[PDB]
């Protein structure tokens, strides 16, 4: 129906519309040099000498380093395998697909240009062992690649993807050399678009649906295409933190130090070699200047500038950066109340903690979305209707505590007469799902020998 | 009866004018530039450097954060046994439904848009495979609405929705690419919109019931439409601690630096080029200046500004920012104190624990008023009169401190001799109702063992 | 009553919370105000005496 030539040309205008916008976010999170940074009191040639401000860095790096994906649960039909067997099982199957894809890498990556762009998308696609290599020919190839690289466009009303175009440029060059368009009926490539532009490789597909998905980093259902976590609150504090900085910075070159005048006796009488306008002053330490001093004479100093004035400016806005990002207060070294006790670690982490934990859920909605389309294009039927109700499971952000959890487990599970299972002793213990499938096997060879 | 395309244009032009109380709301949860923040002591050129403050957007996402539903509690049929667990419960066949829809996606942004917004809406609706082609087509298709896109009449008599009204935008331009009418037996979508309409999409369903449920956030009888929680409190405050950041900010720019001045001396005496007005200082350390005495001349200089007495100023307005929201106090960083014990913890966010359990029952009336109707859409039959009594069971909303817990429920335990019943104890450490449904099973697997 | 104090302190900062800078003798001509608006344009930079 729709002409893919057209469609083509009128998607690479839309992808390169978008990063208009997005050249103003990268540059918050690479500290590239920003407008509003500049000091303003510093003189005009002194403004080269910029201030970069590292909140953003930090505030999406305490993000996305903590976020980490450990499993699948499939609910299944109920039986024997509730929900695994340990091989052979819906949970196992999307596992394997995850780490030969190693995804691992890939998408702890992709989670860092969810958070600075706001959204990152994931391709799905079969393996072409007459192009693609090192990956195992009978898994899906799962690519996630940033919205500098890839455009797509939703239907408003179904939320769903009608079509997008990855397009990537030859580096250096500053131009397409290849463009991709996915279409809910087909891919299709037109493999260089240097020199003369080629004709394109299509490749059907099976699915109904196009086969990419966005992760969005949406905080509100009326942000329905997803919106940067370097959040305008954040993005004046980091400004407003640059132009003291450097004002601070441009005052500790002119200002720091006082200014010595003589308003006495004039320059050929003080000496002063009048082509010049200047004397060598031999001051090594304790010697006396001495002046005819004629017209009562006197000497006077301008005052210097008392740096801690642009510090107390400094320390109100480094607790403004901590109380806006929700960061522990010692991230920021905002203040010096280093919380040595196990539980006041479970207070300070307490809202970077859950701030992570709603992350987690809204990226998790799209890596579900992500292996219902990846089974649905492998096997090629429609999918069991359990996998509509599959979870991903994610490792608990907190920082470990391991000694704390160690004994409170134990007290617990008393050597098996106690209140829990030997198996949810290992769930609050925290291993994750494959550290439970293989340390089963360990208890075996412990049981089996007495 | 009424007619259905006046209903259009006039729950089309209801909705349209509202819209605008929304944008007010909007303005403080992301920072766009209100008016009454500017700081009035910055000079008209500099007035662009906005500063913007995290106060709106803290308290809401601390709030909506804590929230999460484990599950449904319908209570006992006939003969009122403990659960009738296992044989496809009410409570089971509910949360199938929750887990099949995303729901523990949809709800906890959707909670947000009610919470920043005052209302959000819940519709309830059969599933159409044709139309949507990756849903389980067994499943009523429950999704959450922002009120920027649904509208809906309320009866203040009944509370009941009268009908309502959902629109969406489809272009750059932002006219309407379709709407669509629910009204108490039946549901028409015109396919576009705004001019041009297409004919009306139709189906009846079999309610007397309108299919939308609003969340509302009261907090009072009458006040019958909900609130913003941005309280017109927290609004004054965190526009008053914006204006002092501006002048703060401002003031780095112009006077940190104490201006040095001269007088009673000729401008030609030192040497101005008369064109420039300007003399180049050689500015390196321990010059001493040297000046003809002039009419008597003598140096002086302004004053700095203290930067600090503005900052003893934002360290009062953090503390009514806290009073007036109740969070803990290190959200705002209030204190250089912090929870040393698991006391000192569950002390500190009393308040916030309090206001997140209140909205836990809050909007648990509106999703459980929600899966009755489900119930009638799927089953078609009426309702079995236990659902009538049904609860949404919520997470604990505090911080969890497991050590306590455990060291706790073990003890009350005590290998069965203890003051409580086993699965008490479980309850006690928070395992939901999916978790201890799972226990079941690993309980029984390790009482196979001796 | 905390009303009214959380008011006055706010409007103070917007007026008040910043020293007020006089030269006193200076003939408004000899300074070159321009005399049909009643300003000269202070370039602020660092230490510019």
């Amino acid at each position: 129906s729709i002409d893919p030539e057209k469609l083509r040309d009128q998607l690479l205008d839309a992808f390169e519309n978008k990063q208009n916008e997005l050249k103003s976010s990268k540059a918050y999170y690479d500290a590239e040099r920003r407008p509003d940074a500049i000091g303003l009191a510093v003189p005009l040639d002194m403004r080269k000498y910029l201030a970069h401000v590292g909140y953003p860095r930090t505030y999406v790096d305490a993000i996305a380093e903590r976020q980490e994906l450990e499993g699948f649960r499939i609910p299944s039909a109920n039986g024997e395998e509730p929900e695994s067997g340990g091989e052979n099982d819906p949970a196992s199957e999307l596992w394997d697909w995850w780490q030969a894809n190693n995804l691992d890498i890939e998408a702890t990556l992709g989670h860092t240009d969810a958070l600075i762009y706001g959204t990152a998308y994931i391709t799905i696609s079969m393996p072409d062992p007459e192009v693609d290599f090192d990956v195992d020919p009978e898994v899906p190839l799962i690519r996630v690649e940033p919205p500098t690289a890839l455009y797509a466009e939703v239907d408003p009303r179904t939320r769903k993807v009608l079509y997008a175009i990855r397009a990537i440029y030859g580096a250096d060059g500053n131009e397409i050399v290849s463009a991709t368009l996915y279409l809910p009926d087909t891919t299709m490539t037109w493999l260089r678009a240097e020199g003369e532009w080629e004709a394109p490789t299509s490749t059907p597909h099976g699915l109904e649906m196009v086969p990419v998905i966005p992760i969005s980093n949406r905080t509100r259902l009326s942000d329905l295409y997803g919106t940067s976590e370097i959040s305008p609150e954040l993005r004046s504090v980091t400004d407003a933190a640059a132009q003291i900085l450097m004002n601070m910075q441009g005052t500790a070159n002119l200002m720091a130090i006082p200014q010595r005048l003589i308003f006495g006796a004039k320059p050929e009488e003080l000496g002063i070699n009048a082509e010049t306008g200047q004397r060598m002053f031999d001051a090594y330490m304790a010697r006396i200047l001495a002046f005819e001093g004629g017209e009562g004479a006197h000497a006077e100093q301008f005052s210097a500038a008392e740096l801690r004035n642009f510090v107390d400016a400094l320390d109100a806005l480094d607790r403004k950066a901590a109380s806006y990002s929700g960061l522990p207060p010692q991230y920021l070294s905002s203040s010096s109340d280093n919380p040595a006790s196990a539980e006041a670690i479970k207070a300070a982490e307490s809202r970077l903690v859950k701030k992570v934990e709603r992350k987690n859920k809204i990226f998790g909605g799209a890596w579900e979305q992500a292996m219902r389309l990846a089974y649905k294009m492998v096997k090629g039927g429609d999918i069991p209707t359990e996998y509509y109700r599959m979870e991903t499971v994610w490792r608990d952000p907190s920082t470990p505590t391991y000694a704390a959890k160690a004994d409170a487990a134990a007290k617990l599970f008393a050597n098996g007469a106690g209140l829990i299972p030997r198996e949810r002793g290992w769930v609050d213990m925290g291993y994750t799902i494959v550290e439970r499938e293989q340390m089963r096997q360990w208890l075996e060879q412990d049981q089996k020998q007495g």
